[PDB]
């Protein structure tokens, strides 16, 4: 009837109101500062090793790597607007962290749609689904020991004074694995490191994905 | 000419005099059905376990926000429009190995009840390990669809059918399709109070002798 | 002066017709209206028999008229014709049935509007499509067919039809790989079960073998 | 010294000013016309032939193409502009001509950037770097006299009526070939030819780049 | 604490707004640049004897200083520097002169900005050039050599300088199918017989053989 369509009407404004006042009526987040400094939680869930090719050391990796943030620009009270709790947006209607493999032959294939789901206390998620070729020998691979690659991921541009990183658990998430994939998974981690580079005195973090792998007998 | 200014008009009043739709929400839930047509499984490689399906893919939902009286439009009930111009599903295979590519035009068609269409054509490569497919007994894959960012709170899925559409499927093509259903699907993650939604496709097939 | 002149008559037709007009929504069923589609056939690059796939270079003549792009030349120093970016009209949604991979542009997209209302658009392309080239290396060769039409209107609201139903060859390339035995274009109405109205397609079908 | 920091801020001040005036403030050229007429002058300088496949027929070329016409609408005074007597622009701020390869069988990719530079006569030179794959039979490379492959460039909307092309010469320019190529160059001239065709009334211009070569031995 | 945060976002929002809002067309005869290259080289992936192409995987810096980009800390609650997208600001066409396909950026396009003006720019590249890769399966390897330089600036609007000859092989991958024997970056000046004005490049130049 009337009042049922009215009601989701209302919700659509509110909606619309609340992303309003957020995004057109707020300077956009010009990023985190050594004064308000952020962290980033960052999680893999590998599904797939495609590919080693040992003629040039490169591996194929297809991965969701979940980001999570939170900006006291994005909070609101959720009965200011009919008790929306949170939304999805565009991932370019947001800052988003630069967060970038430091060894990759080939530029990220993007295999999700880049919209992030906002909560009501500033929070962020954001869940790209990715294949990346990285640098990789998979010498080993047709043994009981398995190959070993490793690559790192951190903010391109930020230091460790405006940009840590963390992880919720040093086990990447392997439940989601292809189970007829051409390599078996024997262990993958995933690490916090902070590191120092002779070009700079201030410290650069990073997690460094580690994963052992052999081809499926 | 009127017919034509008829159109303009509804167009302008749907889309340039409307705050643009924010997407589905838990209140204002969405129903998309989803159904495919099978049109070749062009390659099934098994060095990497990676299958290319090319396939087009019937996407409907209906949005109160683009209902009009055909009676205020010269009978207009329908028409189509870019599929920049309106919001569209985040549908996504959950077991890609590359970018989807497109093979058709991005319109849909919009009729007046609030309902539209889109069906795009795509080439799919997905995780899929062919051993058996030079058997008769052929082999089987299967991969999942649904959005990526909604649950089943704000976007539900169906299908009109548990077959999937073989009657366009290419004659001459490496494979021949021994059978594909497409299954709605309701499923937990223990992260999450909320049940996400999916159709599974499977697809068996073997090497056409 | 007659320069400057024919400049500014050209920049007054175009705004006169583009920025102070309501751009054409495309067909319906109360408005319909008629593509002409003709293929020049340049290519056939490679015909895969691991995949059977098939890759040809064309241009496509597309060709239709509108009342909103008419114009009387001698109100513009007797323009007859105008060069226009493609994503400033409206352009039909001619698709091919059976690719497998996305269409590679090779020529600019740009069209010319004749004062009549008639449009021409000439698309370059590359298309890879299904095609099992079996026969290729025998004396009849292989034959191969590939259907184009609207991705999203019926023939209630677009009609296509070719002026001839002979392929233009006349700039194929002498030294290609395959030979072309024949090549034809072929207006089609189709009925779906879907669907009660017609859909019109047109058939590119074509036979060749290896040089 | 201040007076030279006021001379770069006041030249500075009236380049943005002379671009404000030839784009913000003046319709943008809609092209040549029957009446109006425009001649673009080009030369090639062929730099490698990459790739010569015999099981496609298409050959890979990398050269970048000098393009040069004059507008009428790009004119200005130097002496209205501080002496500025020429500047670089993004070619998308400018009309550029549509000149095509005939027998292309890849998309044209884009070596170098988008940047044009204008000269207040209103003569515009661009010279895009590109790969071209285009037909070409390779049989014969492998032998003294070489293979021959040709590939025309011309407007692909406009006839000899709106569009005039010339070269200052038929020489390619081979200074800048790659001395260490898979193949040798043996000639490359790049010919202006005048066409009629039996579609249409009015006669075409194209510039028939003929590149004769041979494995490197 | 929170007011603190909030002071520090409004100040950089001013000073991005004061920058960029309320203010480059590029260096000219009058007004030239310098800009600074290094390259650091990580990997090289592929050298191809049928086509005499290579492909390398490095990152470029590339450092400039603009008036235009300078401000009081003071006056913005001591911030000494910042980020920003690389299209918000002006960047130079540094372009290999021999590539042959285009550019692959592996890296996120983004700047920073110190407040002296200066900008650092890092995009992280993989290249294919033409290189012949003869004697790379020797002892002594095989030598190639690019050169970078702006397109469309001759040296009367853009000179550049490397701060060090030497390329950065620190961060070289160890089990790359080539090892590196030497890697140079050089700034060369060229008279072309075109063209009456210099052209600055930065010639990099590495030998590299198979690794045994
Ligand atoms: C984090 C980062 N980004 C920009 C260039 C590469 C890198 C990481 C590798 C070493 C140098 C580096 O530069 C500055 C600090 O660290
Ligand atoms: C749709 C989706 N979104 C982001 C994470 C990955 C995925 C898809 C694979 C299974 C888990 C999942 O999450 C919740 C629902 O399904
Ligand atoms: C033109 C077209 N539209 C979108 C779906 C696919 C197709 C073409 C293949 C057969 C069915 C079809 O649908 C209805 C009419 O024709
Ligand atoms: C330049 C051009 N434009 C569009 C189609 C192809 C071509 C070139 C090959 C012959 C015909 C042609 O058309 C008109 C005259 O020239
Ligand atoms: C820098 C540059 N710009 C565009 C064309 C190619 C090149 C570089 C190779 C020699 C000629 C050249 O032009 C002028 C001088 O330098």
């Amino acid at each position: 009837d009337y009042k049922d369509d009215d009601d989701k009407l209302h919700s659509q404004a509110n909606l619309m109101r609340l992303k309003s006042d957020l995004f057109n009526r707020s300077p956009m987040y010009p990023g985190p500062t050594k004064d308000d400094p952020l962290t980033v939680t960052l999680g893999f869930t590998l599904q797939d090793i495609v590919k080693a090719d040992s003629s040039t050391n490169e591996v194929d990796l297809v991965y969701y790597e979940q980001q999570r943030w939170k900006l006291n620009s994005l909070m609101w009270d959720p009965n200011e607007y009919g008790n929306i709790t949170d939304f999805r947006t565009s991932a370019a209607d947001i800052w988003t962290p630069d967060i970038t493999a430091y060894s990759s032959t080939r530029p990220v294939q993007v295999l999700s749609p880049q919209i992030a789901v906002v909560t009501h206390d500033g929070s962020v998620m954001f869940i790209p689904a990715q294949r990346l070729s990285f640098m990789c020998d998979p010498t080993g691979v047709d043994s009981e020991e398995g190959a070993t690659c490793a690559v790192k991921f951190g903010s391109w541009v930020y230091s460790g004074f405006e940009i840590d990183l963390k992880t919720d658990t040093d086990q990447v998430d392997l439940s989601s694995y292809y189970a007829s994939s051409k390599y078996e998974i024997l262990s993958a981690t995933q690490t916090r490191q902070v590191q120092h580079y002779s070009c700079c005195p201030e410290p650069y973090i990073d997690v460094n994905l580690v994963v052992k792998f052999r081809e499926r007998r």
